[PDB]
């Protein structure tokens, strides 16, 4: 019998919680600034800040289920990315980045995975969230080639505008060999720096001429090069290099005064980079056999050279990250008593830190270092014709941190009529960061929360999540439920006790374990062949449940329902339509201050349900020549960040800012769109 058995692998990308995107969905929902922005429309995901408090409101990111942006894992063509841990984290999980998501050009996506709860553990150190896998378009050995380019124009101008232009090439490169190319440009201007005036929460004295600012500009450079050698049938030898330069236009969190303060001088400017190069070996095989083998190493060097914001007690300040990982693993096809296929695997990871962070403040350490070695073992057992069950154990040992065992089982069980039961349950790991398990790095607050400084006892965040889902498929049908449940544990948060003070008086604290924390949901999907000719797409995600159970606070602040709607028509056969749709429910703040103290008043502002709609259209001119165009946000619903979630001073004083709630970002406006596509 030669009928092979799919990896784990592959079994796990039909898990309740896994959607995908094509390059076909990427090409008519154009992106502007970044590709979250589609990432964002699947059931269980979305945009939030790094804090629950507020700071940053503006710089949002992929968030999965509740979990935080933080626990969002990115990879590259299967390759983790590590450059978010080149930006220290600060205080209260802010972190100066504009997340992961933004590195592969949007035209160079051939498709996009999203894994969310059990199947994303498997990818072990990181993946708590979930993981999202963004897949490049690979080239086939011929002359092939794109040159597209984008913009948008908000009807507002407040409003910053993008404009995106990029190419990709390849073709044959002698005998056995090929290459590919891209290169791309981008940029969106930074929101205006009085955009929030008139919406800035009530502030006074020392505050009043403040501002919550808009969101922050950026300018993308990208070059990448692959080179690959068809040695063998079913062998290929893989080399790619990548170079990508990231840079700010200022905004900050407070872009604002109307006088020329410092806020003021820097509005526009470049004051934070990054430098992100990447280079890899890809070794991947097959045999008649049935068995492959996938190798490859990756060298990810990034550089993070900003202006640093405040002071302790224009020049940049470097800091450079280093990281290598090695990857190796067999996938063997058994007959033992049931067909399965076996997959036995291991990685090693190291990372290095250098700063320039010593911090008199009346602490100097150079260099951070560690590594994650890893075995793992998977099977894919085909038990019946209509029962598949998928077990699975990575070991980790970290080097400061010591040993973690993660198991996994995903079962599918088919029920007749189309109608399937799947479930699923892991154990997920994330390790500290060189920061929080470094004495040495120190942060100061004025207050007496005093210092913070790192851990090197801090345990590593872990997490048993679960799913169970109902689906029904067929012609083009489908109709899903889904519940899911993550039980975390030892998240990584700012200490809650001093361990004691300084020579001061002054009291210090540690990152330290959250015992416990769960995220509790529901998810729907519902699609109906309107037509042979018209598609109706859904998907909906209700959360149950979102608290820090040391605190009693909420994880991360989401709308308490998601739903994501499109309809489109093939109106010919070289002419598509869409209407697009999106319903939030209601946003709440944080419960609790800093003090433990419940929220008062302003601090305690919700954001009504809102929906956003947006029609676009894509005609494809010749088959070498794709023009789409569209409108966001139709209705032009609006949204104003009016500050931090919490208050800041004493509403009773001379100086404070009054807390905004959940009114911390701003919904930009309608605006219109195009694409132009070119391509051979």
């Amino acid at each position: 019998d030669d009928t092979i058995v799919v990896t784990a692998a592959e079994q796990n990308l039909q898990a309740p919680g896994v959607s995908t995107i094509t390059a076909d969905e990427i090409r008519k929902n154009p992106v502007a600034r970044d590709v979250s922005k589609i990432i964002r429309t699947m059931p269980g995901v979305n945009l939030t800040g790094n804090s629950t408090s507020g700071q940053r409101g503006n710089n949002r990111q992929i968030d999965i289920r509740g979990m935080g942006p933080e626990n969002t894992l990115i990879l590259i063509d299967g390759k983790p990315v590590s450059s978010r841990n080149s930006v220290r984290q600060g205080w209260r999980g802010e972190r100066d980045t504009r997340g992961d998501t933004s590195w592969v050009p949007p035209e160079m996506i051939e498709r996009i995975e999203v894994l969310r709860g059990p199947a994303a553990a498997r990818y072990g150190n990181g993946a708590a969230g979930g993981v999202v896998n963004i897949i490049t378009k690979k080239g086939s050995g011929e002359w092939h080639g794109s040159w597209d380019a984008y913009f948008n124009a908000p009807e507002h101008k407040e409003e910053g505008a993008t404009k995106r232009t990029n190419f990709s090439l390849t073709g044959p490169l002698g005998d056995e060999f090929s290459f590919r190319l891209y290169g791309n440009l981008d940029k969106t201007q930074a929101d205006a720096w009085d955009i929030n005036q008139g919406h800035q929460s009530a502030r006074a004295g020392t505050y009043a001429t403040t501002l919550p600012a808009g969101r922050e500009g950026v300018i993308n450079k990208d070059i990448n090069g692959v080179v690959r050698w068809d040695f063998a049938p079913l062998q290929s030898l893989e080399l790619e290099a990548g170079y990508s330069r990231q840079g700010n236009l200022y905004a900050g969190d407070t872009q604002n005064t109307n006088s020329d303060s410092y806020t003021r001088s820097k509005y526009g400017d470049e004051t934070n980079r990054l430098y992100r190069q990447n280079y890899a070996l890809t070794w991947n095989g097959g045999w008649d056999n049935g068995v492959t083998t996938s190798n490859w190493v990756q060298y990810e060097h990034t550089r993070n050279s900003r202006i640093p914001e405040g002071l302790a007690g224009q020049d940049f300040v470097d800091i450079d990250l280093d990281d290598v990982m090695l990857h190796s693993e067999v996938n063997l096809p058994i007959d033992f008593l049931v067909n399965q296929t076996l997959t036995l695997g291991t990685e090693w990871n190291q990372q290095r830190m250098k700063d320039l962070s010593s911090n008199t403040q009346a602490d100097r350490s150079p260099y951070s270092k560690a590594e994650i070695f890893s075995l793992f073992a998977e099977n894919n057992m085909e038990l019946t014709d209509s029962t598949i069950v998928t077990p699975g154990l990575r070991f980790d040992h970290h080097s400061i941190v010591g040993n973690n065992w993660s198991p996994a089982l995903n079962i599918s069980q088919g029920l007749g009529d189309d109608f399937t039961l799947k479930m699923g349950i892991a154990r997920a790991y994330k390790a500290p960061s060189l920061y929080q398990t470094n004495p040495n790095y120190i942060l100061y607050s004025k207050g007496q929360g005093c210092y913070l400084q790192g851990n090197d006892d801090l345990k590593a965040e872990t997490s048993i999540n679960k799913e169970i889902g109902l689906e029904f498929k067929r012609d083009g049908w489908l109709a899903g439920v889904t519940w899911f449940r993550n039980d975390y544990r030892n998240k990584i948060e700012a200490g809650y006790v001093a361990v004691g003070q300084n020579a001061v008086g002054t009291d210090l604290y540690q990152w330290d374990n959250v015992p416990k924390a769960v995220v509790e949901g529901l998810e729907g999907s519902l699609n109906v062949p309107v037509s042979e000719t018209v598609m109706w797409t859904n998907n909906i995600t209700y959360m149950l449940k979102s608290e820090n159970k040391t605190t009693g606070d909420r994880l991360s602040i989401i709308p308490e329902y998601t739903l994501n709607s499109t309809l489109s028509w093939q109106a010919r056969e070289d002419l598509s339509m869409q209407t697009t749709f999106t319903w939030y429910g209601k946003q709440q703040p944080k419960k609790y201050n800093y003090k433990g103290q419940p929220a008062v008043g302003p601090e305690t502002k919700e954001i009504s349900p809102y929906s956003i709609v947006g029609l676009s259209a894509t005609w494809d001119v010749t088959k070498n020549v794709s023009l789409t165009g569209g409108v966001d946000n139709l209705f032009d619903k609006r949204l104003w960040r009016a500050g931090n979630a919490q208050t800041t001073g004493d509403l009773a004083g001379a100086n404070y800012i009054a807390g905004a709630g959940a009114y911390t970002y701003n919904e930009p406006g309608r605006t219109w769109y195009m694409s132009v596509n070119t391509h051979f």
